[PDB]
């Protein structure tokens, strides 16, 4: 955990929904 855990497990989503914009914008 840690707020190492918690950038890693946080910039995994941001990543997923980041194409998921670009592609459907």
């Amino acid at each position: 955990g840690s707020e190492k855990m918690s950038t890693a497990i946080s910039v995994l989503l941001a990543q997923a929904v980041f194409l998921l914009l670009t592609s459907q914008r």
